[PDB]
């Protein structure tokens, strides 16, 4: 009965906190959360590898991806560990976020807890935009906020 | 080897950035890092139960202690996990941070990855106080700065 939460925070406007939750060690991840001050359309949601906060969103490093796979939406095979894909934000610039993933764990060597959520400048274009920054980060730019995933209640 | 990283901030001056590094499974954790903002002399330094920043410093809740014992200091057999103990700051406001410990660990179940650790406002009594608070939170009083402990590379 796993529980994580984070807290986002950037040097701009962007902030929110996103829940976690995942019943058992087979089970999917479930997240749940808002983010706030997003420029309204999707934005690219990824795990991090690092929970390290040193040079800001910077150092938590490349999308988490312990099995050396090329960047995709989170339906996709070859995905990273930690593509969530997009979030989405209204003319509000407030995000409702709720997305489940069974790739994601909050246990195990898949263990998201101690890295890093990112929300993005851009849209995440899911590893098809026909270079290879696609295959690396999906084109979704800088990094907007971010913070390290906690052991929650 | 495993690393790990914690960026504290608070709400008031006092920040800085604690390392962690435990070559092995089986040894000692060692603390390294650097303080500032802080007033001179010992400030309790303690690793919370969660990596929940929602309501600051507050949502990390109880010390670390999975053995439901009693606050002590690190040298002590009654003491929770993440009792370890104080640090030092100089005139200088800034406080050189050097502890190596046994009973935290960077994996397993004293994992204190995704985490929260704390400096506190006063001098940790290592629960020697004669009084209800000492054998909780040592007397340290309130909390300045914190971070969740994330993995480094
Ligand atoms: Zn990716
Ligand atoms: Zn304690």
């Amino acid at each position: 009965a796993m529980k994580a939460v984070c807290v986002l925070k950037g040097d701009g406007p962007v902030q929110g906190t996103i829940h976690f939750e995942q019943k058992a060690s087979g089970e999917p991840v479930v997240l749940s959360g808002q983010i706030t001050g997003l420029t309204e359309g999707q934005h690219g949601f990824h795990v991090h590898q690092y929970g390290d906060n040193t040079q800001g969103c910077t150092s938590a490093g490349p999308h988490f991806n312990p099995h050396s796979k090329k960047h995709g939406g989170p339906a996709d095979e070859e995905r990273h560990v930690g593509d969530l894909g997009n979030v989405t934000a209204g003319k509000d610039g407030v995000a409702n976020v709720s997305i489940e993933d069974r790739v994601i764990s909050l246990s195990g060597e898949h263990s998201i807890i101690g890295r890093t959520m990112v929300v993005h400048e851009k849209q995440d274009d899911l590893g098809k935009g026909g270079n290879e920054e696609s295959t690396k980060t999906g084109n979704a730019g800088s990094r907007l906020a971010c913070g390290v995933i906690g052991i929650a209640q």
